[PDB]
């Protein structure tokens, strides 16, 4: 019942790493420059492997069993069909890890022969054969983060566990049609990956006002993927299963659970066994779905359990939610402690312990809170915005090191009306932007599910099109909001908000004085920096519409 066993061998990275940078230019202010960010590295992989491996201890029991049975009716209402070897090669994103066969993303994109005929052994193998452990690489993920002394020490380097290429696209095969359709079809309102911005604010705006006396909490599981048994991993595939399927579907489906989802062995980057996994792997298609399902099976019957009056759930993976009606602060703790008893039972220990919330800007679900402003009509707005620490050290960090991939305009777009957005990220990378004269130059940014790619000039019609005009018009932020991102600059040894704020009248006269669509930039996403507001019409916007 232990997560992993391991060899001895050591996680190994392919290329050599940097976890502390050079010189910070977004922290940078004359006489004060700061560098607290760093990078997780392979170099603290051990740590981590110690805080993941443990004894898993499970016993079910009448809840959990209503629960399942439930999920299992609602999921027989689905269908889903294969992918084709065409459709999944497609789907596989252009610079994904190559196979060890001799081909990589670049050819299962164009379908050159030796790559399909590749996946055509691998399928073939899966409905040939349910059995054969498949082999994973372990490797330690480089993620960039502040330091936060009051917090603790450095994180630890994430693990990522997957297999190879030529697996992945099979399991698109056979599995891509199932994530897309399942979640919604089993927990419906529920299911977080399905809300833009303003539908997650809707939906906990709903949730909290239609209870007498809400209370609401977040969930911690310590380290999920590792909590998942070998037995939640085939209650997963059963629930798969239950769904209207191809023949061809459900025999891939088992093997795929029996010889890499249950678990398997991994092997280092040298290609060293490294140990043996009984958990959740988190390289591997199903993990979202997967996470997202369990836990809400787990969350759901643990509720009842505990008497948790009228919940209205958001599972975002291992990231949960739960708002329900107040039995008075004693009793909220006493069925609070019930419920994560349940949860523990079920695998799903805590790692922070959860507490009763009154206040629900307090409250935060799927890495991110609902906050209030005024409108331009001075009426109350509501939006989601989320701690900037990390978004701004991985801006900050991604300025000095302009990867390929880039989590500043994901940030920007996903929190375009939050103030540490507009005040700080805006301002600073069209100051980058206009400095390195790339304006208009595409770049990829990373969404959740899907990269992206856009065009900086393009990103007032994309935000009047997600967020509304009002975007552009948000004032009289809170003060937890604006002690929040105070905070952060502070940790970050970055220049505070009263400075960004002259900097941003600055970089919007710039944009101005370039005319064009830059001029309609710093018109519209700087109207905030300038005292005598410009009108701010609708733009011709209503011309796009996006996926994630
Ligand atoms: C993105 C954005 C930035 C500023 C404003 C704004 O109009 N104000 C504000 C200035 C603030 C401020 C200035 C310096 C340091 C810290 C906060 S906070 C604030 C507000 O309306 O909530 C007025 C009180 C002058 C509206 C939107």
């Amino acid at each position: 019942s232990m997560s992993y066993s391991w060899t001895g061998a050591l996680i190994t990275p392919c290329s050599p790493e940097e976890e502390k940078l050079p010189i910070n230019p977004l922290s940078n202010s004359l006489l004060r420059y700061h560098n607290k960010v760093y990078c997780t590295t392979s170099k603290s992989a051990s740590l981590r492997a110690k805080k993941v491996t443990f004894d898993r201890m499970q016993v079910l029991d009448a809840y959990y069993d209503s629960v399942l049975k439930d999920i299992k009716l609602a999921a027989s209402k689905v269908s889903a069909r294969l992918l084709t070897l065409e459709e999944a090669c497609q789907l596989t994103p252009p610079h994904s890890a190559r196979s060890k066969y001799g081909f990589g993303a670049k050819e299962v994109r164009s379908l050159s022969g030796r790559a399909v005929n590749h996946i055509k052994s691998v399928w073939k193998d899966l409905l040939e054969d349910s059995q054969t452990p498949i082999p994973t690489t372990i490797m330690a993920k480089n993620e960039v983060f502040c330091v936060d002394p009051t917090k603790g020490g450095k994180k630890a380097a994430r693990l990522i566990v997957y297999p190879d290429l030529g697996v992945r696209v099979c399991e698109k095969m056979a599995l891509y049609d199932v994530t897309q359709k399942l979640p919604q079809a089993v927990m419906g309102a529920s299911y977080g990956f399905q809300y833009s911005p303003a539908q997650r604010v809707e939906f906990l705006l709903k949730a909290w006002a239609e209870k007498k006396d809400p209370m609401g909490f977040s969930y911690d599981t310590r380290c999920f993927d590792s909590t998942v048994t070998e037995r939640d991993i085939r209650t997963e595939e059963s629930i798969y299963q239950a769904c209207s399927l191809p023949e061809e579907a459900r025999t891939a489906i088992h093997s795929l659970t029996e010889r890499l989802y249950v678990g398997g062995p991994m092997f280092n980057s040298k290609g060293q066994s490294c140990g043996y996994r009984r958990c959740r792997a988190s390289g591997v298609l199903t993990t979202s779905m997967g996470n997202t399902i369990t836990c809400y099976v787990k969350a759901l019957a643990a509720c009842k359990a505990a008497g948790i009056v009228a919940p209205t759930m958001l599972v975002c993976g291992d990231d949960l939610v739960v708002i329900s009606e107040s039995q008075g602060t004693e009793e909220d703790e006493r069925n609070l402690r019930a419920f994560t008893e349940a949860m523990t039972r079920y695998s799903a220990p805590p790692g922070d312990p959860p507490r009763p919330e009154y206040d629900l800007e307090l409250i935060t679900s799927c890495s991110s809170n609902v906050s209030v402003a005024l409108g331009p009509q001075g009426r109350r707005r509501y939006y989601l915005t989320r701690d900037p620490t990390t978004p701004i050290a991985r801006a900050a960090w991604e300025t000095v090191r302009h990867s390929p991939v880039n989590s500043w305009l994901g940030n920007i777009i996903q929190y375009a009306p939050t103030i540490w957005v507009r005040m700080v990220l805006m301002t600073h990378f069209f100051s980058i932007l206009m400095a390195q004269d790339t304006l208009d130059q595409n770049l990829n940014f990373e969404m959740y599910g899907s990269v992206y790619s856009v065009s900086p000039l393009d990103l007032p019609a994309i935000i009047e099109r997600l967020h509304g005009l009002d975007a552009f018009s948000l004032h009289t932020y809170t003060p937890h909001e604006l002690t929040r991102v105070a905070s952060a600059l502070r940790k970050l040894g970055a220049p505070p908000l009263r400075a960004w704020k002259s900097r941003a009248r600055a970089v919007r006269a710039s944009l101005i004085s370039r005319g064009g669509r830059a001029a309609v930039c710093g018109r519209y996403l700087f109207n905030w920096a300038v005292k005598t507001k410009l009108k701010l019409t609708p733009l011709p916007e209503a011309r796009l519409l996006d996926l994630s």
